[PDB]
């Protein structure tokens, strides 16, 4: 290095169970670091305040409270996350699914899930009658809803908050940075010695594939580490949205790079609802650049797929 050089600043915070980082360059013009943490934890507090199931006055708590056939006023922010889940659900032939509320809660999962049950297949049919995407509707500023759908952004609101962060960098001026958000990330740039910014995603055989971000988001659906089966079957917190059941299939992690975070948290969340055939085949059909983690055999095989190898090249 030389002595005169910009700096690479960086600070974390805690978020509602984990943690974030911002990293960037930060130049004579370019905004001092705790001026950023302040206006990232402001984006936290309002994405906690629209889009948290896990507080009683958030506006889409007041939102699932209601009673089928409401129409209630909504946020912006509620309302570009419905849209932009639309279009994934869309995209993943309803893969993607915000209204699993009801069903999370039922097996356990959710905000007000005791846990760890299994329930009937009497009461699965009842709640998958107050689900379905295709209930939901927007109308001006109003969010609708023809059933008694209750909504959970989680599957896309981590990259939703890094691509806000990002777009406020941006107008504060700042051009290279890495902001990571409970996984979920997103980088720019360069640093001031001319690299780049690097993530790894692992490859276990424990190898690593190492990827440039430059101008492109990341999201990991699932960790290999936690692969369970319990007696035999697979047990996880994921669920098909069409069965009301739990996934059987042995896809382990879930890799997706896209220019949009939201867009790369929402399609591995749709590729691990999938699993490795449905999920690949999903994949190449609609182009997305994606790195899939299959426990095969007391061990693991990696695919990678068209645009993947396009971007990064096929080798490890
Ligand atoms: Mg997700």
């Amino acid at each position: 290095m030389d002595l005169f050089q910009d700096k690479v600043e960086a600070f974390t915070g805690p978020t509602m169970g984990s943690t974030y980082t911002v990293k960037y360059v930060r130049s004579g013009d370019g905004p001092a670091k705790e001026v950023l943490h302040g206006e990232v934890e402001a984006i936290l507090g309002q994405l906690d305040k629209q889009l948290s199931t896990y507080r009683s006055d958030s506006d889409v708590e007041r939102f699932n409270a209601l009673p089928a056939g409401s129409c209630e006023p909504m946020p912006d922010m509620v309302r570009e996350l419905v849209a932009a889940g639309s279009q994934l659900s869309a995209d993943s032939d309803g893969a993607f699914d915000l209204t699993l509320e009801p069903l999370l809660n039922l097996w356990g999962f959710g905000p007000q899930g005791r846990g760890e049950r299994v329930p009937s297949a009497e009461d699965i049919s009842a709640a998958r009658a107050l689900t379905g995407q295709q209930h939901l509707s927007i109308d001006g500023d109003r969010l609708c809803k023809a059933v008694a759908l209750q909504l959970d952004f989680n599957s896309i609101a981590a990259g939703y908050a890094v691509d806000l962060v990002i777009d406020r960098l941006k107008a504060l001026g700042v051009q290279s940075y890495l902001v990571e958000i409970t996984g979920e990330l997103k980088a720019e740039g360069r640093k001031p010695d001319g690299s780049p910014w690097r993530i790894a995603i692992e490859a276990p055989r424990v190898a690593q594939k190492i990827v440039e971000l430059d101008g492109m988001g990341v999201s990991t659906s699932g960790d290999y580490r936690n692969y369970f089966e319990r007696d035999g079957r697979r047990y996880s917190h994921t669920l098909d949205p069409q069965s009301g059941q739990p996934i059987e299939h042995h896809l382990a992690a879930v890799t997706v790079i896209d220019k949009s975070t939201l867009r790369a948290d929402g399609l591995s969340t749709a590729l691990m609802v999938l699993g490795p055939e449905k999920g690949l085949a999903l994949a190449e059909r609609n182009g997305i650049a994606a790195f899939f983690v299959v426990r095969e055999g007391q061990g693991f095989v990696t695919t990678s797929t068209k645009a993947f190898d396009e971007l990064f090249g096929a080798g490890v």
